[PDB]
């Protein structure tokens, strides 16, 4: 799956339908995998750099693949 | 959904029916989403600023949307 | 529900029937809510002050309401 | 249930059947309770002192009761 | 099961089928056990040394046994 954005997590958002939104770089993306919610908030809190891989690389796009550096 | 309060978490409370109460700004609100309980206690412990979005913006109102900054 | 003890968590214990015991102040109390186990060990590790509310305010009493400050 | 060992966690191990092994003091013991896995890794990472209570107090013995000081 | 790599976690990756990849030493390996995902990210964030035991000791190989010191 192609890389889409790499950067620190600027903010995260819990959504009304239990999906989770993340802003990394200049894109706002969401995931429906509940396992990723605490992993991404820990990355945010400790300042890790994440790379999100997705074909829907646009605002509002979904993802499931994340690399944590 | 409109913004209702933005601030640091002042305290959290675990309720008898397994919902979770939070006091942010001047409002005391609750959520029934179990996934938000450890995310909001981590935001409290590390001093993050949260924005709660809800139409029930009054004491005792419920919410499910939270932004973590 | 009335306040029973306020203080820092002295120790926590995992019990043979999957309940969790906590010692706050001068009372040792237990809860059967599994969601409270990691929230109380985080409060212990980061030194938060907790208030437990319960009518069974005696050693061995149960509880479910906790305020985290 | 009698005390068996008290000390800091030397290492933890994830086992092929999803049980979890811990070495505290001079004993290596395991638990089948999935709730204890992140509680024991947090105790190892932050250097807490744990007391394990079990009648199978020998290498390879199982336990479920742990006190976190 | 034989030791395969020992080292600090260099990166972790959440995969599209909910498995989790880890790079330790010179090998990139994956596990399908959901319980290991937050244990390995905590090991990565706090700089623990992990030993992965597996017979598939090659890039792309799977594992389930991890020692955390
Ligand atoms: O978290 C939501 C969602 O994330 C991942 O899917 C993403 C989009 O939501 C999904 O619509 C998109 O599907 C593409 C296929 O990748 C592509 O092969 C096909 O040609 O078109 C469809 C529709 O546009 O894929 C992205 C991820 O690349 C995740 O895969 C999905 O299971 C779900 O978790
Ligand atoms: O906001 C603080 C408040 O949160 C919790 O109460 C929630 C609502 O605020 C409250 O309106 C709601 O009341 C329920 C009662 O639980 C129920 O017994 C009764 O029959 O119906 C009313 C609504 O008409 O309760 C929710 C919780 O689900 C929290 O319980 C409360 O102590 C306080 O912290
Ligand atoms: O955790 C409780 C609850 O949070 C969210 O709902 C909030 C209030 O609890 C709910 O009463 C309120 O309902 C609104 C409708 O959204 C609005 O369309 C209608 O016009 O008025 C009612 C009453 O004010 O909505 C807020 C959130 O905006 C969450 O949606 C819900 O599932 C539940 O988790
Ligand atoms: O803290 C949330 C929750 O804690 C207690 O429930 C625990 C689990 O959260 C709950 O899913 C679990 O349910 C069991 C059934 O009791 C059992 O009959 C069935 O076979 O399996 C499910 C899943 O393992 O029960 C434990 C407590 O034993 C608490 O009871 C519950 O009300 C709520 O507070
Ligand atoms: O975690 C165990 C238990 O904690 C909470 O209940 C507590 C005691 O376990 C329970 O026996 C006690 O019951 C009270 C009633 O609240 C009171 O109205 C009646 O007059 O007397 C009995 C005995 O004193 O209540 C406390 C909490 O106040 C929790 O409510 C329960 O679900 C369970 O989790
Ligand atoms: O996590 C594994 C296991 O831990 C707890 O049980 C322990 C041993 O696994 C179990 O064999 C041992 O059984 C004892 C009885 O306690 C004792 O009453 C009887 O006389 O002898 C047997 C054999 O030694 O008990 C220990 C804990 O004392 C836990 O109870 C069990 O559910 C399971 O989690
Ligand atoms: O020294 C702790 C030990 O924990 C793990 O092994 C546990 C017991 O110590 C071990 O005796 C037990 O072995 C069982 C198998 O579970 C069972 O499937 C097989 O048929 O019989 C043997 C002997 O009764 O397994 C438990 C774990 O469930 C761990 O495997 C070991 O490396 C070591 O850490
Ligand atoms: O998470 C993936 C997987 O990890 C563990 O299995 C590993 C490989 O996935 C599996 O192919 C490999 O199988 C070995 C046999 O154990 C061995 O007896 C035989 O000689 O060779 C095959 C192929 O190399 O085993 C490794 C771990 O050693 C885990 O056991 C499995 O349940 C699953 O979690
Ligand atoms: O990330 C793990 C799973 O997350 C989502 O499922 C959640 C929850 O984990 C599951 O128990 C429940 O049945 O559905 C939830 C979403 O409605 C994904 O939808 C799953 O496919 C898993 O990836
Ligand atoms: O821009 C990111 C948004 O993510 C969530 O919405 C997505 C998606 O954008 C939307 O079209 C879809 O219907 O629902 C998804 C969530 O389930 C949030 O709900 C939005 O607030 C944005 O953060
Ligand atoms: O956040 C997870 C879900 O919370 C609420 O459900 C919880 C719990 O997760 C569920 O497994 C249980 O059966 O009921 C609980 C509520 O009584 C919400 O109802 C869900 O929408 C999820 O958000
Ligand atoms: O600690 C939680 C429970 O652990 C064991 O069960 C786990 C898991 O929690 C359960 O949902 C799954 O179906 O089986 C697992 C392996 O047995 C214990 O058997 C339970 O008593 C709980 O302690
Ligand atoms: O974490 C141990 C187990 O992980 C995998 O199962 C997960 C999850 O734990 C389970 O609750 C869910 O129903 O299915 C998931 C797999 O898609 C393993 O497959 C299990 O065998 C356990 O090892
Ligand atoms: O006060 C709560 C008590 O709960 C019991 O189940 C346990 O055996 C005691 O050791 C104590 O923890
Ligand atoms: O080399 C291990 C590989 O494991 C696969 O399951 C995963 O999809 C790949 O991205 C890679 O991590």
């Amino acid at each position: 799956t192609p890389d889409c954005v790499t950067g620190k997590v600027e903010y995260t958002k819990y959504n009304d339908d239990d999906t989770f939104t993340v802003k990394v770089g200049d894109k706002e993306l969401f995931t429906n995998r509940w396992n990723l919610q605490s992993l991404l908030l820990s990355a945010q809190i400790t300042g890790m750099t994440v790379t999100i891989k997705t074909n829907a690389c646009h605002n509002g796009g979904g993802f499931s693949e994340v690399i944590f550096r």
